[PDB]
DNA sequence: CCGCTGCCGCGAATTCCGTTTCAGGGTACGCCTGATAATTTGCATTTTAAATACCATTTATTGGTTACT
């Protein structure tokens, strides 16, 4: 709290990471690693636009 | 005070055939670091123009002359 800022500011980055970090992890019968990850929806980002 | 309602379970033929093996979620980014998977040399075993060291039984040259168109 020393920092003077709302809590919300600070917990949204943890929250997002650690659910983002699983939703990696798990959910494909076949591990893809992480960066992986990232390139694919990197990919698909990109195809829509 | 031993009757009836209402829930929830469970089940519904046989072979072949055909066919599109097929799509759909809507969320970030940049660091250190070890952690494998690549790539680089030497040493065991073949295989070595062949070269080599002995046994082998079977023709070859043979030992030519004594009879004689």
């Amino acid at each position: 709290y020393r920092r003077g800022y709302k809590f919300s500011t600070y917990a949204t980055w943890w929250i997002r990471q650690a659910i983002t970090r699983s939703i990696a992890d798990q959910a494909r019968t076949i591990r893809i690693p992480v960066h992986m990850i990232e390139t694919i929806n990197k990919l698909n980002r990109i195809s829509r636009q």
